[PDB]
């Protein structure tokens, strides 16, 4: 599925991402367009031969299972097909232990790259929620 960009914004919301460890909505959404474009099915494969998955391009070293990344672990206690679902609620569920693990929203290279710093309450703009 790809999503809309307020309609991601609501599906977030009602899954407890606005303000969740004191991110803002906006943080969420602009971390999701710049790593999978709003697309739940979204894969690609690093260097380390581990695979970053879904619409948080979840990383298969550390957070999901793929039977693939030998020596990974798998702290969300999911297998990482899990995370390219249409229902984003594994995806978000799998953020929230990914963002308290102390460094926060830095986990997502392209979130430090290209949402950080900037203005982010544009990317809920216009949108119902
Ligand atoms: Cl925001
Ligand atoms: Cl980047
Ligand atoms: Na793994």
């Amino acid at each position: 599925k790809v999503f809309g960009r307020c309609e991601l914004a609501a599906a977030m919301k009602r899954h407890g991402l606005d303000n969740y460890r004191g991110y803002s909505l906006g943080n969420w959404v602009c971390a999701a367009k710049f790593e999978s474009n709003f697309n739940t099915q979204a894969t690609n494969r690093n260097t380390d031969g581990s695979t970053d998955y879904g619409i948080l391009q979840i990383n298969s070293r550390w957070w999901c299972n793929d039977g693939r990344t030998p020596g990974s672990r798998n702290l969300c206690n999911i297998p990482c097909s899990a995370l390219l679902s249409s229902d984003i609620t594994a995806s978000v569920n799998c953020a929230k232990k990914i963002v308290s693990d102390g460094n926060g929203m830095n986990a997502w290279v392209a979130w430090r790259n290209r949402c950080k710093g900037t203005d982010v309450q544009a990317w809920i703009r216009g949108c119902r929620l």
